């Protein structure tokens, strides 16, 4: 269900992308002039934004900042500095700083610092074991091919390189054991590979799970707060739901729900309003749920539900939905009649 | 066990596969004439089916449709259009549309939109981070080999390409740092690799997990309606069972359970009938469980239980089976006497 | 710890491995005569074993069999047949059958069948999605390089091959887009790669998790069944322990616990006996636990605990151990005083 | 946050790394003289420490050792032996032993032995299955290319090598099916690959998870013990917290909490002291928590909290924090007043 609410999503990211677009030599006149010019203007928009932030201390209702400001500070100062110090050639390198911006929207890095942090004593141990494993292999591979390939196994670092290629799963094809036994040794190498392949894996596995778990405070602590519905529940029931709860702003003109289109979930409205294409034009206010008969029934969208405007929405899975109907019979009853209003 | 169980599974899939067989130049023979003709006939079968769906509004007693119809509409209209608009040599491209059909029987894509959707703000950030990482690497690799390989590192996009090959774990072997330091840098590239290799991973891991979760809850609900047995239980106990419950439809002639053959689980019958090769011919009706003494005992299939006909079966794990025997001692008692009937 | 513990593990496996050692042409004298001869003798030993099983209805202590016998039947008949039917030089191919044997001691394949089976309706869909994804890529890649490489992209299957190389993470290096855009297209391909990389993964993730889950049936009877200790507990407490419980059979002469050697767990004895190197020689009978002061204290092995003989041991985690001590104060008291006996 | 926190971490690791730096041929005098000499001195420092451990029976107040000592013994004796036995040019190989040390601070290897150990019966079966799969492929690949590439597929081991390259996801590029059908067979090979790719995976997945689970006794059993806070809770609540609890030792001069800097957690002090940059200079004693208003509020670090000295800190997640405040309202109340002192 994507039309325009991620309106903000729709227009800032591109500035970050254009950095790559410019990056090319042996380039013609028609595209280079426009693109190079655009970054200076984007830069200026951000520069204007900075004056507001450094200078201004009001955001609306609630907000907090510090290292985050530092990130923004670095982002604007660097491209500027490139412009100033460098009256010369490549300084577009300095522009790259844009990519710093997207990290702000995620639940990852300052937290990653925290999580990477609490297990630095062990995770580091795994990688060190890794450097070590690379070392023993270099010794093994080198002895078999030193005389035959002074050219390729001439040295430990040459052997070390092959370990690098072989260890990860890349295998370039330029260097290989010409002799029969070396191939046999690689057989052992293949076995150490299972473990190795797994290491690449340990790092992201903990990080993604962590990062997702973290969004629970932003997305699933604050978000839970607007829906008054969430309050009947205490700490144990809420966390399972918290892992489950999902966000997304739908806007002006978006077809939230297509009429006729399957709805295997229901939507809750936090902010903004939505419109229902039905018998009695229903505009939905905060504390509203729609497509609920979708679940009672197990069928579609009741109406074309189109976001009246920019609206933040929460959706509920069938497993979770039974919990809400059971927790509050009154709520099951309301979903059905409101659904009657919705359908 | 498989014989003619998903009778339906056995037949439709082949039409989807034939698209690949046809797709060959420098072709001759008996093979090309038959195959090209078959797609038009398959198209016609589906075309006939479409008239039925567009025209017909009765399905028995269990269905709902909309975007799904749209998929079917696209599927038939496209190969049709190629036939009409194109009197031209290549229109078999348009036929490919068949592969759209398999998505229909999965728990994934409409659902995928919901998963990918609720975490689009975090998930895309990781990939954007990926473009970023790729960029810095292009810079580092390019500086090392620009003079040496105007031919290979002639430009950022050339460097960028190497980052693509190297980042994933593919490594073609046509480009590499000739110089020693470059090889050393690749050592750093290798450590960034763990993170990288992991990204490829974050995407399917979440999708498969959800996809299975989506199908399972519905399957459990269906089993509960179908198996009266499921009703004693409330929302908390059923979900664990729901992840566990599993289904297929055995048919005519399938030997559901080989006699003598180990049975480490038992089967429940939702629809259809089954036949038991035992002292008293036993045909099993709905609400029937068999091979239960298999579990009480911990041994095989009681009988050659062959599907009397097309039958939908559910199987229960030993861990789960204890829960059913303990929840209802009456049920445990029944499993043993019926088992006496079954064995 | 290992000495001759799985006395059985030590000897049968080698016969399975020897199949590979023989497999070499341009072979000479001393190795070939012995190795070829050995398989016939191993075959004969198995043939004798078969006569016993086909003709024998007695057991060491409780068993069940049917499809398993069929596996054994196929295993001996094939190398036999090769011997008889083939006076021909290559029939060692038929010998390979040995590898069928190891599947017998695992918790996987009959189970894999049932599990793969209950989700063939969806796992197959993912792979099908894979064949189709492969198809769109072949079309895309072919278009860019048809004129340039009639030799490499001369045909869809030629393009299809590259999709195979690229899709998995192998990348041979013999084929690549010569032109700039193809490399750009490969950029999209790289992104579709993450999804693909994940598919390879979806299959094992379900199988390994489950295969381990399955051994619970063997494990519960094995540790829970012979340790009277396990009976205080009911179905909910046991399963968590069940995932946790672990086993091996130590033998004659094995030093179960090195004396002075850290013991981060304790061992339970199901079958066989063990000896303790301490003030009072202690031989441990069934229903015995040792190295428990290792946990109360959090320090090593009390004594060199050496398996008096072939013994089946279960070990308990510190997390689990607290549950045992808390569930039964009397048990906590016994562990310390017995420990006094052990230390 | 990191400054001189693990003071110890900062110094020992480098000695381990230096082994790689020295290991280079075609080297020059300026770098080589210093580096070669450093290992002898590092060796001597370790030699000194060993005499202390060998001849000493005290330290701090709570330790145990045996196999661990054996590791240390092997570590010093080896480089010594190389020095003594070998007046010879290459003995730096013997020095490598340093890397043995890192395993000491991890929760993995003795324990890995423990887990690998209770699952030798099942992991081994999969790996052997792997050799088996490799065998069938060597047979199939060899038949297609024996005449064409006596040079590449001349033998099963030559075919076997390709199986190694192909099986893992490396693909060098030197040996490929020239013929069309092999390319088709490779299509089957690609499918068996998913299964293959997964094997590499089963090994690290269980190992990392268990390894992390293991630090629960060191880090989350005895270590938690210093927070009196942990006592109210019983065995079930603690384990969830135990997986969650995390540690580092900040030192002299580290700014624990940047002031202004987001604090999305709070820190507990086990050992050492910390200083708070606020209205009342606050030095924090053991049993202290800071940045708690960070959670009540959901905003940063109250103060620049800088480690007064070497301090061991525990940090608490928001999900966990709610449990703490709810378990003891008295504690919630204390967090806010202390927070008043901290802020
Ligand atoms: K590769
Ligand atoms: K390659």
């Amino acid at each position: 269900l994507r039309i325009y609410a991620p309106l903000n999503a729709v227009l800032a990211a591109p500035g970050l992308l254009a950095v790559a677009a410019l990056t090319i030599p042996d380039m013609s006149g028609r595209s280079r002039l426009a693109l190079a010019a655009l970054l200076a203007v984007i830069w200026g928009a951000y520069l204007l934004q900075l004056a507001a932030t450094l200078l201004k201390r009001r955001a609306g209702v609630v907000r907090d900042r510090t290292p985050k400001i530092a990130i923004d500070v670095l982002a604007v100062l660097v491209p500027l500095a490139a412009f100033l110090l460098d009256g010369s050639p490549d300084w577009s390198l300095y522009c790259a700083v844009w990519l710093l911006k997207p990290l702000r929207d995620s639940t990852f890095f300052p937290v990653l610092g925290r999580v990477l942090a609490n297990e630095a004593r062990n995770l580091i141990g795994v990688t060190t074991l890794f450097g070590v494993v690379l070392f023993a292999v270099a010794l093994a591979a080198y002895v078999i091919e030193r005389d035959i390939q002074p050219e390729k196994f001439g040295s430990i670092p040459q052997a070390m390189w092959w370990a690098v290629v072989t260890l990860s799963t890349t295998g370039y094809g330029d260097t290989i054991p010409q002799s029969f036994a070396g191939r046999v040794l690689a057989g052992a190498v293949m076995m150490s590979g299972i473990g190795i392949f797994g290491l690449w894996a340990g790092i992201l596995a903990t990080g993604f799970y962590q990062e997702v778990r973290r969004g629970d405070f932003v997305r699933n602590w604050q978000l839970v707060a607007a829906v008054p519905l969430f309050q009947k529940l205490g700490p144990a029931v809420l966390v399972e739901i918290v892992r489950a709860l999902r966000a997304r702003t739908v806007p002006a003109g978006a077809v939230i729900c297509r009429i006729g289109e399957p709805g295997d979930r229901m939507f809750f409205v936090v902010e903004g309003s939505v419109s229902v294409a039905t018998p009695n034009p229903v505009e939905l206010g905060p504390g509203a749920f729609f497509g609920e008969m979708a679940l009672i029934s197990g069928e579609p969208r009741s109406a074309t539900v189109s976001a009246a405007t920019t609206v933040s929405l929460l959706s509920l899975h069938s497993a979770d939905f039974q919990m809400l109907c059971s927790s509050s019979p009154e709520i099951a009853e309301i979903f059905r009649k409101t659904a009657l209003e919705r359908r």
